């Protein structure tokens, strides 16, 4: 349930919440996001998130 933060915009990916409108149900770990997922607030890539 390790949260990750976007280092562009500060958005926090929270595995307990997922990202439904991008097809990520609640409970999905950050490491299991789809290869094409990007930060939903700013568009940044997953390579620019850090553990939070
Ligand atoms: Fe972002």
């Amino acid at each position: 349930m390790k949260k990750y933060v976007c280092t562009v915009c500060g958005y926090e990916y929270d595995p307990a919440e997922g990202d439904p409108d991008n097809g990520v149900k609640p409970g999905t770990s950050f490491d299991d996001l789809p290869a094409d997922w990007v930060c939903p607030v700013c568009g940044a890539p997953k390579s620019e998130f850090e553990a939070a």
